[PDB]
């Protein structure tokens, strides 16, 4: 579908994706400018399909699903750019944190919206969250996850980021909830507060033992259940939790609050993308345009 004679005109590449690579490209169609990930499996195709009816403006609209000659491809739309080069361009002053508030405040309505449709992400990261130039902010790859599975590494051995996983994950839980995304999405309000990943492990264990240090070891009488998941080991370390405080300054009480019932080692105490948007953080919310 993309070439010099196809319905798709490719004019520059965007990004590298876990399964495929991105490419901006018109259609000749239509007119209309994309975004076409092209990736190199029935059940997926059915699910994926399924996608194209769970439209909110807070996910990247999925504008088609095409599978041909053993490819599969998917069209979206196109927007600005990725949270993650947002986050480099702004470094030497941060993102204003009205526009933070703003961000994720539109990212829990996109959660709300899919989690309220049984669709969870399980891979969320900056470089799948996409702005435009007008304050929007969108969720892009939603459900891609439950139909391919999240590999060790990319189609082009790169290694997929661990740093927005949850607990539950990394313990070998062997159900994921919903909550697996409130949890990414906390580490990321985090990072775009501070200008530094939360949690930046190299390894398994190292973004486990990078949680722990931050928030305690986990033990029964915060997670019920947990010395029994199948990763869990009686030998780790018991460090102490530390205070928000420290963790994410300069953030202010409501936002501390918020981050600490995102960041609940207990699937089922974290907060909900629906109660999160109720919280008192949001009270004073606007939709700043932001900087580029
Ligand atoms: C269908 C395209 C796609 O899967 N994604 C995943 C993340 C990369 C990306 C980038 C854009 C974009 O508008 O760059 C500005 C849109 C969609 C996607």
């Amino acid at each position: 579908p993309l070439g010099s004679m196809e319905n798709f005109q490719k004019v520059e590449k965007i990004g590298e994706g876990t399964y495929g690579v991105v490419y901006k490209a018109r259609n000749k169609l239509t007119g209309e400018v994309v975004a076409l990930k092209k990736i190199r499996p029935s059940t997926a195709i059915r699910e994926i399909s399924l996608l194209k009816e769970l439209n909110h403006p807070n996910i990247v609209k999925l504008l088609d699903v095409i599978h041909t000659e053993n490819k599969l491809y998917l069209v979206c739309e196109f927007l600005h750019q990725d949270l993650k080069k947002f986050m480099d361009a702004s470094a030497l002053t941060g993102i204003p944190l009205p526009l933070i508030k703003s961000y994720l405040f539109q990212l829990l309505q996109g959660l709300a919206f899919c989690h309220s449709h049984r669709v969870l992400h399980r891979d969320l990261k900056p470089q799948n969250l996409l702005i435009n130039t007008e304050g929007a902010i969108k969720l892009a790859d939603f459900g891609l996850a439950r139909a391919f599975g999240v590999p060790v590494r990319t189609y082009t051995h790169e290694v997929v980021t661990l740093w927005y996983r949850a607990p539950e994950i990394l313990l070998g839980a062997k159900y994921y909830s919903t909550a697996v995304d409130i949890w990414s999405l906390g580490c990321i309000f985090a990072e775009m507060v501070t200008r530094r990943a939360l949690f930046p492990g190299d390894s398994e264990i190292d973004q486990l033992f990078r949680i722990f240090r931050t928030l305690g070891t986990p033990d029964e009488v915060v997670w019920p259940g947990v010395t029994s998941m199948p990763d869990y080991k009686p030998s780790f370390p018991k460090w102490a939790r530390q205070d928000f405080s420290k963790v994410v300054p300069p953030l202010d009480e409501d936002g501390r609050s918020l981050l600490s019932q995102m960041l609940h080692y207990d699937p089922n105490k974290r907060i909900s993308a629906k109660a999160a948007l109720a919280h008192p953080f949001f009270q004073d919310v606007t939709k700043p345009v932001p900087h580029l």
